[PDB]
């Protein structure tokens, strides 16, 4: 049973919890909190996740905004067992085969302890308690050993549970002898095709595992055999993380429109990396079944998804039998004015809406369609008297962080970019977003990532954002009526309420 120990529920989110447990608790099978950018998304889950009392599951697009949760869950629910999901794979290398390089790329090994930790506490809490929120990137489901193996090997003072997840011996002997069974099927099939040295690295690399797993009951890559640890059948989804949580858990996909379309690809995407290093030898056919989840499989081994985004994708449109909507912040900050300027002089423009609020402490966001329009657009503003940097699409997650952390303290005014829709952008500081052909094709100016964008003005209390644009799209149209909608929402409850905005 939880126990919150977080802040009241303020704003919308009163009604938004009430509304989604009311759907839950009627049998939903999908609803979606629709919630604007610092609505408190995080404290509406988590009062949720206390009302209902279920083990929940909580989904991230990416690894930093994994950490944050989790982080934040275990500030809400100190006497409960929050737990991250992490996976190697977000810090380091996996096995690989560059083809075009004919490079092969081994897996890190030694690696830092609280990866495995982090892992094994999770799946220790799942089988002992119902208190349990575990926090993980979607990258995160994947193949994982039989929950039964775990959970019937252990050691009775204190109950030990296993080191590893890939238990599951049976016969260990018989599963070495089953594994070199495809082993010279496969060689026969290189041989036959007068691939000699894909056999040649098959037989190796399997022999020596098969070796190390007769002395020693596992080996490096012990994963790649899964299929034979668990008795599943060629192109059966594997278990996952799903299995080890009691039946009736609750899952919540963050950022829904993102996280949706990446549990959608993740199968192909794996495919096509695993496909490669069966192809050349390095893997046998078998290493295909240890992989994610399909879309559709995924979905079967859950029971209520709550979907979160303050623009829901189409399959959370279709599919979801109640929208609740959180608009109203905790705070009482307004969604930004929006204002479409032309593009005549638009540099010249923008300049001095820059200078003009870095003088007076604020900071600016811009963002453009092209690395050359990114680069020169940098450069000239620097050369005017502007501290700007450029958010260049090669920064890796933390030297993006790294540059951004550097705006949110202070050390610079302006960022400019391509893609701003990253995380870490959400800073009081900011009231100005610049938006360069606003009007043109593209992911980054549909409707929602002009709405997702727009948002990156709203925790300064005179935020705006500037739509450089001759003519108005669709996109345009809909995301500044959205906009308005919102911050009228807003303007009415704090003037019902005697709430007048300030920036923090
Ligand atoms: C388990 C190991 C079995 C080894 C037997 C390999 C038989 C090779 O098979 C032969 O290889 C030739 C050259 O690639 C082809 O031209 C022939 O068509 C093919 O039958
Ligand atoms: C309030 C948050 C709005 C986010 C942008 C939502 C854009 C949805 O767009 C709508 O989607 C429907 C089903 O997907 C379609 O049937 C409509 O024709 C389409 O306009």
């Amino acid at each position: 049973t939880f126990r919150y120990r977080g802040p009241s529920p303020k704003g919308d989110q009163p009604k938004a919890i009430a509304g989604l447990v009311e759907a839950l608790r009627d049998g939903e099978r999908f609803v979606t909190l629709l919630g604007a950018t610092g609505t408190g998304k995080t404290v509406t889950m988590a009062k949720v996740i206390e009302a209902l009392g279920r083990p929940a599951l909580v989904l991230a697009p990416n690894k930093i905004l994994a950490a944050q949760l989790a982080a934040e869950f275990r500030e809400l629910f100190p006497e409960n067992a929050v737990e991250y999901f992490i996976s190697y794979y977000d810090y380091y290398q996996p096995e690989a085969y560059v083809p075009g390089k004919d490079l092969y790329i081994e897996k890190d090994a030694s690696i830092n302890p609280e990866i495995e930790r982090l892992r094994h506490s999770t799946t220790r809490s799942l089988l002992t308690r119902r208190d349990v929120i575990v926090v993980a990137s979607v990258s995160a489901i994947y193949g994982l050993g039989d929950p039964r193996e775990y959970r019937a090997r252990n050691l009775v003072g204190f109950v030990l549970f296993p080191a590893t997840h890939y238990l599951s011996p049976e016969g260990l002997e018989e599963i070495l002898k089953e594994i070199e069974k495809e082993l010279w099927e496969r060689v026969r099939y290189f041989e036959e095709r007068g691939e000699v040295l894909y056999a040649q690295r098959l037989k190796e690399r399997t022999l020596y595992d098969l070796e190390m797993l007769r002395v020693m009951g596992t080996c490096p890559g012990v994963e790649n055999y899964a299929r034979y640890f668990t008795g599943k059948a060629p192109g059966e989804p594997p278990y996952t993380l799903l299995d080890y949580f009691p039946e009736d858990f609750l899952v919540f996909l963050d950022e829904s429109h993102v996280t949706v379309p990446q549990l959608q690809g993740m199968y192909r995407g794996d495919y096509a990396r695993k496909k490669t290093l069966v192809d050349y030898g390095f893997r046998l056919p078998s290493a295909l079944d240890n992989r994610p989840l399909r879309f559709e499989e995924f979905l079967e081994r859950v029971s209520q998804v709550v979907f979160v985004s303050a623009t829901p994708g189409p399959f959370e449109l279709a599919h979801s039998g109640r929208v609740v909507e959180q608009i109203i912040r905790p705070t009482g900050l307004l969604d930004p004015l929006v204002r479409v300027k032309p593009t005549e002089n638009q540099i010249l423009d923008l300049m001095e809406g820059i200078r003009e609020r870095a003088a007076r402490g604020e900071r600016t966001l811009v963002t453009v369609l092209t690395v050359r329009m990114a680069e020169e657009l940098t450069s000239f503003l620097v050369e005017h008297g502007i501290r700007a940097r450029y958010l260049h699409h090669e920064l890796d997650a933390f030297k993006r962080q790294a540059l951004i952390r550097d705006l949110r303290l202070g050390h610079y005014d302006c960022l400019v970019g391509i893609n701003l829709l990253r995380e870490g952008l959400d800073i009081p500081e900011v009231s100005l977003v610049a938006i360069l052909d606003a009007d043109k094709e593209g992911f980054l100016r549909s409707e929602r990532s002009l709405i997702q964008t727009i948002g990156r003005a709203a925790r300064n209390a005179r935020g705006e954002v500037w739509l450089y644009a001759d003519r108005v799209s669709e996109a345009m149209q809909r995301a500044i009526e959205e906009t308005n909608r919102r911050r009228a929402l807003q303007e009415a409850y704090n003037l019902e309420h005697g709430i007048t905005p300030e920036t923090v």
